[PDB]
């Protein structure tokens, strides 16, 4: 429904994306795990970290905290 940060195992690279989040103060979210669909595996795989809008919309794995909550902005929230 909200916001949708892809993650894998291990926490690291996902690690620093919800650093930026934090930062950014987006808010609540919801997880979903990538490490269990092939789909999202090969869609992702490497992007695992990829932040999503319910808008319809994607962010870069690499961002920051200023850079990131201005993409926020860019959209609604709830």
């Amino acid at each position: 429904m909200a916001l949708t940060l892809y993650q894998r195992d291990d926490c690291h690279l996902c690690d620093q994306a919800v650093e930026a989040l934090a930062q950014a103060r987006a808010g609540a979210f919801f997880s979903v795990f990538i490490d269990d669909d092939a789909a999202l595996e090969s869609a992702y795989g490497l992007r695992v970290p990829v932040l999503r809008d319910p808008m319809g919309r994607e962010l870069d794995w690499p961002f920051d905290a200023p850079r990131l909550r201005a993409w926020l902005d860019a959209a609604p929230h709830a």
